[PDB]
């Protein structure tokens, strides 16, 4: 549960297993406890307004579509990115990411290495 995969220019990368809107939901809460007012950058490889409700929190959201993603992203006014390729997801969160940020990976598979290429693109 929120395991730290590493922190590079002061922002930290996390894994967890969560993807569906519940137990997103309690994990961006959990995360949202120890980090107060520092931006949550939610990441999701899922398997519809209910799962933008739980994704209402972070600060700023990612979702790979590997359903239609963009009627969940409608919700959110907050940046909300989907992308169909994890290279260019990374991209999609280099842009955006500031020292100080949490990157929140939610996934129950490998998501293409993603923390790896995340921890090897913010140096």
């Amino acid at each position: 549960r929120l395991e730290v995969k590493g922190v590079v220019n002061n922002i930290t990368v996390y894994d967890d297993f969560a993807h569906h809107p519940t137990a997103i939901t309690a994990t961006i809460d959990a995360l949202r406890a120890k980090v107060g007012q520092q931006r949550i950058l939610a990441v999701l490889e899922p398997r519809k307004h209910e799962l933008a409700t739980s994704l209402q929190d972070a600060d700023s959201v990612f979702i790979y579509q590997p359903w239609q993603v963009s009627e969940v992203l409608a919700n959110l006014a907050q940046p909300a990115i989907s992308a169909d390729d994890v290279d260019e997801l990374v991209m999609r969160i280099v842009q955006q990411a500031k020292p100080n940020d949490h990157i929140l990976i939610m996934s129950n598979g490998a998501f293409g290495g993603i923390h790896q290429k995340l921890l090897t693109a913010l140096a």
